[PDB]
């Protein structure tokens, strides 16, 4: 603990330049016996290479001398760095030729010292210089090509072959660069005034003092905040020449009026409600470290060499420039030379924490309200404070540079560290559960493996958006006045604020990029499922956003996209969603006055659309339907809309594909059939049948659930049930306002036992693997190990949960749905890059594949080969295998390892079904 906080502390007064302020922690801690002993080689490395960049030859001796008397043989580390020093004194020959003799004899080679202890390029060129004054030529070993992935998975996707069409956006470089300047002053700031697009209130004495009374506030409290952070910079300063690990230069890392102002805007943010302490706390921590990251970049031309480097990639990502040989955009970054930043990586979680909860304390403290502090302590804002600005109205909202998605391209995944915003740090792993075990196992990992992942993360955040105009006005028109909760607009009306809250958020982002088109990158997770960056205009939030956003790019419907988008509007109306392909086309001829009616007069018209399950994605397909028919050539039509082929319940397709089981495979589709089979009807019979017996037995549940077992309940069990780790099925019941609502609890607890059991009954194949899986995470939580397995991808999962040890319970039946979210990721993944090389534009949202009318018919082409090709190549023997020897192979727990070891052999058997059909299987992907 102690110990990770100096360090931090050390690295912590070189970006400050703060080096005796640092020394003089080091020296009082070498003075104590005590403090000697927590210190480390690393920590005096940090100090000597601080001095050596200050040039002080004198203190570096020093140090050195301080290395002596505590005993430690000096490292690669203290070697390259008196050397740097030397260089930059141009100190005499003899001198670098003496620091030369030292090393090797106790300080190992020089040409390891270059490969290894990696440093600023400043530093390895002031240690190469001393070595070019000294004797040695140095022998600086040559550059080598990158490894290259050689699965054969991944085969495919890292082949050196040439027949390949990789994309290229349409926007000008010229364009492409004007927007990453845009984008590079949001960084610069790190907040963007973003207006209301709830309706101006009239101007009013009440409101205009309201605003009058809140800007006096917000000159006072910036005022206080600036005099707290005075106060406790010069404690803190205190302490450290005092001799006690301080918060004094992570302070220091950023000016005193940006830390004042991020302050008042979190206290702006803040919603009524309020946030979680420990939350705002990692908040602030993180954003006094990306603002430090951005000022430290920009002060040190970091952000000229990224300015440079990135116009270089762009030609890649756009249509006017050319690169004579096509990469993808990682192996592009690492042609033209990843700059790797030493500051990427971050504090370690106890400094994060301490750091944020002193400038959260200093906020509460500082900030005072007439009525006292306007925050209260779980930070509650005052009363008060939430009246004065309800009356305010104030017509803009500042949010971060972050959450609103960039207006340049996403920078290339080259590392889990260094992706996406390329001034703010941002960690492959969204779930903040187990963050330090998830990246860990991310970075022993070799790269080549992590590759196709970064990849497919890199392809995903590409993609260009767009909002709709038509759809945003005509949502804009019902959310301001009143609202349609049907609909999905929500009215002015605890939960109702807060939708209001974040559909204003939402649609003053959209109006923001009324017509701009923005980038958003896509963060993964442990489960390898991939979710958007940006939180408040992400597309996964709701049908309303997904409206909003349809793809920038623009491309021709085809012979077939016509029909492919009246498809599609069908399965969004829901009606007859079980019935062949050409009857859902049929009945979109017969609907199409309805359709086009709806296109034409939402609010004042027949309103057809609102009847269906999905009112706003049936309203732009809708527009699309008109617009293709209005236009000349259908086919010609470019069609931003995506269009969206989910397949049934993925994760029963794969426990039916990784067990092969007939009568599974039928059901889920994964075989070849004319009359689709819908298996949460199928679920929902056997259900009814057990209801029916339940109903003979005393429990009164099955009488209650009669006839309110519908398909969409069963449908959201069933998700539950296999890609799931019960809200949704209550709410599900909930709806139905027959239902006697006083079992609704009971009934779903019910209802997802019965389905699991349905399940299990049916599906031979997923009911052996399930077995088998829980059985052996249940195993291995058995010794305190926390199940991990790799996909086969090659992608590091780890399962994070945890109580304050591994939970067997927990783990056991959380191993089955992250399995098959792993699984599901991997087979986006190989869909996504093999769409990269045919030229598809493919995003994943949820578990449904998105893509334009055009691709999705060799999208889905794509998605039954990958499948076939996964489940063909050994997921359960070599999960098998690698289990037995990751966790059987522990001597310390080999007792219980025998018996987890004869668990894992006996895998489930598969049965007699042919994964080549899921290619003919025409409703796999429907």
């Amino acid at each position: 603990g102690q110990q990770q906080r100096l360090l931090a502390f050390f690295k912590c007064c070189l970006l400050t330049d703060q080096l005796p302020l640092a020394h003089h922690l080091l020296v009082v801690h070498h003075g104590q016996a005590q403090k000697r002993a927590l210190l480390t080689l690393d920590m005096y490395n940090a100090v000597m290479l601080g001095w050596a960049r200050q040039g002080a030859f004198k203190e570096l001796v020093y140090v050195l001398f301080m290395v002596k008397d505590a005993g430690l043989t000096p490292d690669l580390l203290s070697y390259a760095a008196a050397l740097q020093c030397m260089g930059r004194q141009d100190q005499d020959a003899g001198t670098i030729e003496r620091c030369l003799e030292q090393m090797s004899q106790e300080g190992l080679k020089l040409q390891a010292l270059f490969t290894a202890v990696l440093l600023s390029e400043e530093d390895r060129a002031t240690v190469l210089k001393a070595v070019h004054k000294v004797k040695p030529t140095f022998s600086l070993p040559p550059q080598l090509p990158p490894p290259v992935n050689t699965s054969k998975l991944l085969r495919d996707v890292y082949a050196k072959d040439g027949r390949v069409s990789y994309p290229k956006l349409h926007l000008p470089l010229k364009t492409l660069q004007c927007l990453f300047e845009k984008q590079l002053h949001m960084e610069l700031a790190s907040r963007v005034c973003v207006v209301s697009v709830e309706k101006p209130t009239l101007p009013s004495k009440e409101v205009k003092h309201a605003r009058a009374t809140l800007a006096t506030l917000r000159d006072q409290w910036e005022k206080a905040l600036c005099r707290a952070l005075r106060e406790t910079k010069n404690r803190l300063e205190r302490e450290v020449y005092e001799g006690r690990f301080s918060l004094y230069p992570f302070l220091c890392l950023l000016d005193e009026r940006e830390v004042v102002r991020m302050l008042l805007q979190v206290l702006q943010a803040l919603p009524a409600q309020g946030e979680s302490f420990t939350t705002l706390a990692r908040e602030l921590s993180a954003r006094t470290f990306s603002r430090h990251v951005v000022q430290r970049q920009r002060v040190s031309g970091q952000v000229q060499a990224l300015q440079n480097h990135y116009r270089k990639y762009l030609c890649l990502l756009a249509s006017d420039a050319e690169v004579p040989e096509p990469c993808l955009p990682r192996q592009y970054w690492e042609e033209l030379g990843a700059p790797e930043a030493l500051r990427e990586q971050p504090w370690p979680l106890p400094v994060q924490m301490e750091l944020g909860k002193l400038l959260a304390e200093m906020l509460v403290q500082a900030t005072q309200m007439p009525c006292v502090p306007v925050l209260y302590h779980i930070l509650k804002p005052h009363p008060a404070y939430v009246q004065l600005l309800e009356k305010a109205a104030e017509p803009t909202l500042t949010f971060e540079a972050v959450d609103v998605p960039m207006l340049c391209p996403p920078l290339p995944w080259t590392s889990p560290h260094s992706g996406a915003f390329l001034l703010s740090p941002t960690k492959l792993m969204r779930t903040v559960e187990g963050a330090t075990q998830h990246q860990e196992l991310l970075e022993t990992c070799p790269p080549t493996a992590l590759h196709g992942a970064l990849d497919a993360l890199t392809q995903l955040g590409n993609c260009a958006w767009r909002v709709n105009g038509r759809v945003l006005d005509l949502v804009l028109q019902l959310f301001q006045a009143k609202g349609c909760p049907q609909l999905g607009v929500p009215a002015p009306p605890r939960e109702m604020h807060s939708l209001r809250a974040e559909a204003l958020y939402r649609l003053s982002l959209a109006q923001h990029l009324r017509d701009r088109v923005f980038w958003l990158p896509h963060n993964m997770d442990f489960r390898g499922r991939t979710y958007p960056c940006p939180p408040h205009f992400n597309h996964l939030g709701s049908d309303v956003a997904r409206a909003l956003l349809e793809f920038a790019q623009g491309r021709p419907l085809g012979p077939h996209g016509l029909d492919w988008l009246k498809i599609h509007l069908v399965n969004l109306t829901g009606l007859k969603k079980r019935e062949p392909l050409r009857k859902r086309l049929a009945f979109a001829e017969e609907v199409m006055d309805d359709i086009l009616d709806s296109a034409d007069q939402p609010l004042t018209g027949r309103k057809w659309w609102m009847g269906a399950e999905e009112p706003w994605q049936t309203l732009a397909c809708c527009m699309e339907v008109a617009n293709a028919v209005r236009a000349s050539d259908p086919a010609a039509y470019v069609s931003h809309l995506p269009v969206h082929q989910d397949g049934s319940c993925n994760g029963l397709q794969h426990y039916a594909a990784l067990g092969r089981d007939s009568v599974g495979a039928a059901s889920v589709n994964l075989e070849p059939s004319d009359v689709p089979q819908d298996v949460y009807s199928g679920v929902a019979a056997q259900v009814e049948v057990f209801r029916r017996q339940d109903a003979q037995r005393g429990m009164r549940v099955a009488q209650v659930l009669e006839g309110f077992i519908t398909r969409k309940v069963v449908k959201q069990t069933v998700m539950t049930v296999v890609y799931g780790v019960r809200l949704q099925i209550e709410k599900r019941l909930r709806e139905l306002s027959d239902f006697p609502q006083e079992f609704v609890w009971e009934a779903s607890h019910y209802l997802v036992a019965q389905v699991f059991a349905s399940l299990q009954e049916m599906f031979s194949g997923t009911r052996a693997i399930q077995h088998w899986l829980t059985e052996s995470a249940r195993l291995i939580s058995h010794m305190g190990s926390v199940v991990e397995w790799v996909t086969p991808l090659g992608v590091p999962v780890i399962q994070p949960y945890r109580l304050d040890a591994p939970n067997t319970a927990k783990q056991a039946n959380g191993f089955p749905p992250n399995f098959i979210h792993s699984l599901d990721s991997s087979h986006m993944m190989l869909t996504a890059l093999h769409c990269y090389r045919k030229g598809l534009t493919f995003v994943s949202v949820h578990d449904c594949y998105w893509t334009h009318a055009a691709d999705v018919s060799v999208m889905n082409q794509v998605c039954r080969e990958q499948f076939v090709r996964l489940h063909s190549e050994p997921i359960l023997q070599d999960l098998s295998r690698f289990l037995v020897k990751r966790f059987c192979s522990e001597p310390q727990k080999i007792l219980e390892a025998s018996q987890l070891k004869e668990t894992l052999q006996a895998v489930p058997k598969p049965g007699a079904f042919d994964l080549e059909q899921v290619k003919r299987s025409t409703y796999f992907f429907s």
